[PDB]
Formats: C-alpha cells, structure tokens, sequence
C-alpha cells in the first residue's frame, strides 16, 4: 500500500482545480 497513497495526495490538486474551474466556468459564462 504505497502507490495508492500517491493518488490520495493527488486529490489535493484535483479538488483545487475542480473548484477553481467551477467558478471560472460560471463566471466566464455569466460575467
């Protein structure tokens, strides 16, 4: 159980963009 960890942390980047884009999409669309 070492590789799985590498992914568990990767989420930190996924969630970041997941939220950063969630606003950019709604904003850019409805400025």
């Amino acid at each position: 159980s070492a590789q799985e960890e590498a992914e568990a942390e990767e989420r930190r980047l996924q969630e970041q963009e997941e939220l950063e884009n969630y606003i950019e999409h709604v904003l850019l669309r409805r400025p």
